[PDB]
């Protein structure tokens, strides 16, 4: 019945084209469609720092028609420790949808399992999908067909965008690689996931810890922080595994010639990609960034008419 | 020349009785009437957590037309201690109503002393009556006519809920009992006053330290945390002496056989309301969450066209 | 292309009278003008407490139709040291202004170095131009014409607030004159600026440690705080150095017989301004808080247009 967006598989092959193909079109006229008129609201909540997710999406429900009631969850009765269930139930009263940027998969799953309206995950510690919605409108504006295209991503594979390129990169029909250091590869079962939607849609899923190899011809590299939020106390060295895999000019240099780069955002310059290579004529990260706004609103328009 | 909403008894019971008819027709119409289009603003200020609170005040003044301007009240000069009647008479050129979650109730009646649009208590120490126009509201469209009515409050009854509960309860003609432990009976100059508003109405006020005797056909029952905001670090167990006023099956099976439950929320389920009360068929409890929404638009809409 | 607001001087004289024109028509229809509908966005980011600025700009950016996204940047990626570029370069996608109340002058000519959009100064350690503006409209709106009026600081005249009546009082064709200690005085750039500035409008500037010499004959008399945010560690005694600076009644009484007092807020009620004075008839403080609304619409209206 009602469709939640906790991860990127969890739209088909389909489905995923339908709303990038939307994307594009909200692109093009950012306010004309208002299907949250009222206005109706829309839950973002967040536990962890951001820039591009608050902005995209406080900016996104509005030019929706709706009301972003922007919240920390600390400043909510979550702090105090109202259960996740009844905090759903809750706002499910007041909202047509609740986006929630947390910590582990398990609280989105809390939420959306008694939610009567959609759940978006707009960012956990193991997955963040709109992201990876913004990052594949971002290829397809600039390359065309997704279908067949390469993908690598270097650094910490075992983070939430590691993990959501794999799923994302996979249902579009694309090729991903993660070039990732020993401690840090994909989990096995999101890994099993993408392996398992690869089969219907055609792509595949490399991992390895040869960067070159990674790099090699590549249509898209992408790169992402050594130490993501959640990490900065883990007492783990996050520098020297990842060095060999920065993002650099030797790197791009084997990739194919009109290869395009992509970085998530905020950038630790000089760690995991380099000054000349995010202003360099194959980044395309303020263009990503900002399709951020689009995707989402896109994903929203859709989850919605279905909800 | 301006009425403020800063306790139950500042509406009188023809008052209240019009604020709770235009609750019941925004529920069914809820962006007919935009007395705050514009935008007019309107201030939400927070010194304590909300959810509830939080997201039908900001959503409901959107529906009114208005833009509400919620903040915390710490990022405000009022964290560098401008005085409160600065603050208040600088709002008043800014917002046409202020609404304001805070500690003592005399930080309310400083604000409400200077200001030039109504102060609404959006929960204090002492009151929450926004609260209670929406249990009311949620009453009687389960019940039809309050008057006459039979409500039982249980648990700690020294807090903002007992307090509100016996104010808009007497106003509105109904018996109401509050169930605690010696230790937590209402503030008597508080109990006075809903004596002497009850004398008004037909309504009665009771006090029982006997859960047992304030369940026996009561038509509504109503709990609420054993530790409010504020009561964290007082150092007093507030588990061992409310656990014969606890909400459970027993309990409820003494009540009229139509009685309803209500839980203004966070619930701490297993404490003063037990899962199979709080989902039973009894519960209210969501209904109640939603219509903060409408009642609160209702009594926006009331104290803007007196003011 | 793109005009700024990050310092008064920033408009020309004739340029400061269109802002100046157009706040005192947007003060009479407030909702006359709407370049940001759509909405269309505007980043409103605090590093600083605030109440005036907060409320003002949000919903003054409402009031032209667009939707203010207003953080705390503790809560942003700045929190987490992503570059001011890196922001700048990525807010421009998603909102049409950037506002952006801050410390050093030296984080908003960073931003205004690579942002596509204009950059308003919402307050930093060294201006605080769009309280000028207010400050201006409201001495027009009792005086009439601003040319050759007399305009008197008192206390710090080092701070962020001296220097804007210097650059902004001078460029209306105010006289201007700062009182403060020998160890307070403007930045000589911003005295140097604001002399330069004064010869193209018949202005003068005027720096004295004589209070009594500076109330006597003037038509507005200006104070702010002894101790601005981010000055509470400098390790100064800022009591004892101001006493001969307070705005007090024996000062007012040297002043125009038609004088008025302004004070930015918030007030130190007691230190560098007395209950008499502030709360008596020469104070135009309320007013001035207002204008701050109109002021800022009209200033965003204008910079839209051109940028
Ligand atoms: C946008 C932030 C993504 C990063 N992997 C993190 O979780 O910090
Ligand atoms: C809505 C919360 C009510 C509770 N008594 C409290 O003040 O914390
Ligand atoms: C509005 C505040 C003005 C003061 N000079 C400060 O910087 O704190």
């Amino acid at each position: 019945v009602i469709r939640h967006f906790l991860r990127d598989d969890d739209l088909s092959p389909a489905e995923q084209a339908e709303v990038l193909e939307l994307a594009a079109e909200l692109k093009k006229d950012p306010v004309s469609r208002r299907p949250l008129q009222g206005p109706r609201g829309v839950a973002v909540i967040f536990d962890k720092n951001s820039t591009r997710t608050r902005f995209s999406f406080e900016l996104g429900i509005a030019q929706l028609g709706g009301h972003a009631v922007v919240v920390d969850s600390g400043s909510t009765q979550l702090g105090r420790d109202e259960t996740l269930q009844d905090t759903a139930k809750v706002l499910s009263r007041y909202v047509d949808a609740i986006v929630w940027r947390t910590f582990g998969q398990e609280r989105l799953d809390a939420m959306a399992s008694v939610a009567t309206v959609p759940v978006i995950n707009a960012l956990s510690d193991e997955f963040h999908p709109c992201q990876v919605l913004a990052d594949l409108q971002t290829i397809a504006e600039r390359k065309g067909a997704l279908r067949g295209l390469r993908l690598s991503y270097f650094g910490d594979g075992a983070n939430n965008m590691a993990h959501s390129l794999l799923l994302g990169g996979v249902t579009a029909g694309i090729h991903v690689t993660v070039a990732a250091p020993e401690g840090f590869l994909p989990d096995p079962s999101v890994r099993a996931a993408a392996e398992r939607r690869a089969q219907d849609t055609g792509a595949s899923v490399t991992v390895t810890a040869d960067a070159h190899a990674a790099a090699a011809g590549a249509d898209v590299l992408v790169t992402d922080t050594w130490t993501s939020m959640g990490q900065e106390n883990d007492g783990l060295d996050r520098v020297k595994p990842f060095r060999p895999f920065q993002l650099n000019s030797r790197l791009l240099a084997l990739a194919d010639s009109d290869a395009i780069v992509l970085h998530c955002l905020p950038a630790h310059r000089g760690d995991e990609i380099t000054d000349a290579v995010m202003d360099g004529p194959a980044s395309a990260v303020w263009d990503e960034a900002e399709n951020r706004l689009h995707a989402q609103k896109a994903l929203l328009v859709w989850l919605l008419e279905r909800s």
